[PDB]
């Protein structure tokens, strides 16, 4: 019955991870999902914004490229009664009708924690950021910060963006390790994808053994987590983020009372607790898909929308 549209900065991992968790939630929930990617471009999201709205769609999910953008278009949606959530990443605008997030000021610290207590807090990092002027790396780069502020013996060599990219993160690796070689002590890359290009780039360089820290516990994060190749991540299971997302939308198009900006706390991963978080990102998804409803509904109630049953979380 009901017809939402998404667009999405773009199909990164963990987009691509988290959207079987969507199609599940809408298929069960009488939802037509209208997917839209916008290639890391704002103009190309506001005119599929603007696409959805003229198509008069039930409600729009805008997975953003940059905090500061979409004004117009959020406005449009507001006055023409169309429900628009921001979902995963932050805009600027006071006129969403929900917004789904992660705490990324919470996860950059937690990975950056990660890398203080490997490294005995002392070191020179290398700092692999998201896309500029995105929320992501706004926010991560905070949390980042505020850990930074208490470890005078760690060095941050050179931070740059990489853009969430494997082969971007592949890329500016290579001029570090040109520049600077061995050293660098530990990299501390803002999203899974970009630690596993510094890996990869490492690799190549003869350099084994770099402390290596994530965030998201992608498939490929995980198992790097599981074989000692990165030290840590952080949990950011798209399957729950994004249908925690679509189900407040939902909420809103059936005018339910729901709460509108609950917060995605990722949970720290380690060798510790990765098997249960393979367990539901890679090796059994589908047994985790077949939960998943239950599991939105449940956590929408509580508002603890990253609660999955990985151990550390609320019990
Ligand atoms: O900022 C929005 C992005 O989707 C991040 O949440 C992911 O961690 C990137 O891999
Ligand atoms: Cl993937
Ligand atoms: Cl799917
Ligand atoms: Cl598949
Ligand atoms: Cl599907
Ligand atoms: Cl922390
Ligand atoms: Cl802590
Ligand atoms: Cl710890
Ligand atoms: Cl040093
Ligand atoms: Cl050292
Ligand atoms: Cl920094
Ligand atoms: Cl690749
Ligand atoms: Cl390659
Ligand atoms: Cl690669
Ligand atoms: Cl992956
Ligand atoms: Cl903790
Ligand atoms: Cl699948
Ligand atoms: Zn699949
Ligand atoms: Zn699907
Ligand atoms: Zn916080
Ligand atoms: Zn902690
Ligand atoms: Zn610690
Ligand atoms: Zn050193
Ligand atoms: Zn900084
Ligand atoms: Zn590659
Ligand atoms: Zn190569
Ligand atoms: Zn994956
Ligand atoms: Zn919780």
């Amino acid at each position: 019955t009901k017809r939402i549209g998404v667009t999405v900065y773009d199909m990164s991992s963990f987009i691509t991870e988290g959207k079987e968790g969507m199609d599940t939630y809408a298929k069960a929930n009488n939802i037509e999902l209208v997917w839209n990617s916008a290639n890391n471009d704002v103009s190309t999201q506001a005119s599929q914004v603007d696409s959805l709205i003229n198509q008069g769609v039930d409600a729009i999910i805008v997975v953003p490229v940059q905090a500061d953008s979409l004004g117009p278009q959020v406005a449009s949606a507001k006055s023409k009664g169309i429900p628009l959530l921001a979902v995963n990443a932050a805009l600027e605008t006071p006129d969403l009708a929900g917004n789904v997030q992660p705490d990324d000021v919470a996860a950059g610290a937690q990975e950056m924690q990660m890398m203080a207590d490997r490294l005995g807090g002392k070191g020179n990092i290398v700092i692999l950021q998201g896309p500029l002027g995105g929320s992501g790396e706004i926010n991560r780069g905070k949390g980042i910060d505020q850990v930074l502020a208490k470890y005078p013996d760690i060095k941050v060599l050179a931070k740059d963006t990489a853009n969430w990219k494997r082969d971007e993160a592949v890329n500016k690796m290579k001029n570090w390790i040109s520049s600077f070689g061995p050293q660098i002590d530990g990299v501390v890359a803002q999203n899974d994808d970009m630690g596993l290009g510094a890996l990869q780039a490492l690799k190549e360089a003869g350099r084994t053994g770099v402390p290596i820290v994530g965030i998201d516990g992608i498939e490929d994060g995980l198992n790097a987590v599981k074989s000692g190749d990165f030290i840590g991540t952080s949990l950011q299971n798209g399957t729950v983020e994004l249908s925690a997302g679509l189900a407040v939308a939902d909420a809103l198009v059936k005018g339910e009372d729901v709460k509108t900006d609950p917060v995605y706390v990722m949970p720290a991963i380690t060798k510790d607790n990765v098997d249960v978080a393979i367990e539901h990102v890679v090796t059994e998804r589908q047994k985790f898909l077949d939960g998943l409803v239950e599991l939105t509904q449940q956590n929408l109630k509580t508002g603890d929308i990253a609660y999955e049953g990985i151990p550390g979380q609320t019990q």
